């Protein structure tokens, strides 16, 4: 039995992968909603182990509004629990899912959060190392929430890594060449990657196997395509540069033509952290009438040990569950390919039928929801999905939201596409 791990009730999984799988979860004291990171410790070398100390610790220290935060951490002797930041919307892919390549003024947007996310990161000698698509997720409110740490680790001037961890589509030339890197620089390349393929639809680099895609990495020329101005492409020109010395810093990025059209009053600037406010007295006084005693409450904000105490008193400055006094009414990136009038329940007879004709496997999870799959382990291609019927802010009106769960970015546009595009509703 599972239901509970800490003050937590765990519900289905959102996030799903080798080594690590995320639960959406409600913590018991103060309602909020975290998604719980869930890392079995039986199965950590000594060069993962190291990993999974950085992860929790750079963690403990990043405070931007568009990086998941750290809540709680919960041990066992084999299985460690990172409580988090739930980001609800999706991830920033699911745009091109929806509606193909994206207008530079709406990767602007979203573009604007990620470089002042990881450069606040570099301001703080921290290198995130796995800056891929699948790691650009979206809140409620469709912002930047930049999440998985895992092979994230600090930097310090004077001194080099040499580890490679990230994906390869998006991993500067130096590591493909085993060659030691100063670190920021891994990232920016890599920005440079989701930059091209969210203005683009697809990634600058891909070749049919890894020599290939090696390949034309180390060359560094990628397609112009005719819709893209010339700001984006001199932007790109900072971004992938191959000779990571030349490559811009995100300070000096941060001052470019491109990521500031739209904003000529507010430029983008670094971010700057609030101050710690761990003496919040309305807070405290909550947390005393809960039963926990004042003391043990300002020790634990002292000792800042992410254990229950903290925990709650950080989940109670987040905004509270709505108070209390058939398909969900939800703000997802609709599109007019899976809107309808038709009736819910033959939305989903119709949703069931396209799925078998393509060999994709369902279990239905509740009235208006499934959880798809579809592909081969052995061909990098199986994805696990999430589509639900979902109303619009209209009257009759619903759709269909995809989200992934699992498998790469890649397999589940080309997956989740396909259903879409024969869909008939």
């Amino acid at each position: 039995e599972q239901p509970h791990i800490g003050n937590y009730r765990l519900q289905k999984t959102i996030g799903k992968g080798n080594f690590a799988k995320v639960k959406l979860a409600r913590h018991v004291l103060t309602g909020r909603e975290v998604a719980v990171k869930i890392i079995d410790k039986t199965q950590l070398n000594p060069t993962s182990l190291q990993k999974l100390f950085r992860e929790v610790r750079i963690m403990k220290i990043l405070n931007h509004p568009n990086i998941v935060k750290l809540f709680e951490v919960i041990e066992t002797e084999k299985t460690l629990y990172l409580v988090m930041e739930y980001a609800s919307g999706g991830e920033v892919f699911d745009y091109l899912v929806a509606h193909g390549r994206m207008k530079e003024k709406e990767a602007r947007a979203k573009f604007r959060q990620i470089v002042s996310a990881v450069q606040y990161c570099h301001q703080k000698y921290i290198v995130h190392r796995d800056l891929k698509a699948e790691n650009l997720l979206l809140d409620g409110d469709m912002n930047i929430k930049i999440a998985d740490f895992g092979f994230s680790n600090e930097f310090t001037v004077g001194n080099k890594l040499d580890e490679f961890c990230g994906s390869p589509p998006y991993a500067a030339p130096e590591l493909f060449q085993g060659k030691k890197y100063d670190g920021p620089e891994v990232d920016v390349w890599s920005l440079g990657v989701i930059l091209y393929t969210l203005v683009s639809g697809s990634l600058p680099f891909d070749g049919q196997n890894l020599k290939e895609l090696r390949e034309r990495v180390l060359r560094g020329k990628y397609r112009i395509p005719f819709y893209m101005s010339t700001d984006c492409e001199n932007l790109l020109k900072k971004l992938l540069v191959l000779n990571p010395i030349k490559r811009g810093s995100l300070e000096q990025i941060m001052k470019d033509r491109w990521m500031n059209v739209g904003h000529e009053e507010e430029e983008l600037k670094p971010y700057t952290e609030p101050d710690p406010d761990f003496n919040d007295t309305k807070r405290i006084d909550i947390m005393v009438t809960m039963g926990f005693a004042r003391d043990e409450i300002n020790d634990a904000l002292i000792n800042q040990k992410y254990d229950e105490v903290m925990a709650t008193y950080i989940l109670l400055g987040r905004k509270p569950p709505e108070f209390e006094g058939k398909p969900r009414s939800l703000r997802f990136t609709w599109s007019m390919k899976t809107t309808s009038s038709m009736d819910p329940n033959d939305m989903m007879r119709e949703i069931r039928k396209v799925l078998d004709a393509n060999n994709c496997d369902y279990e239905q999870k509740e009235r208006f929801l499934l959880f798809c799959v579809h592909g081969d382990a052995r061909q990098d291609s199986l994805v696990q999905w999430e589509m639900e019927v979902c109303s619009l802010p209209s009257l009759s009106l619903n759709g269909v939201r995809f989200k992934r769960i699992s498998g790469t970015s890649i397999a589940f546009k080309n997956i989740a596409s396909k259903i879409a595009n024969e869909l008939k509703l």
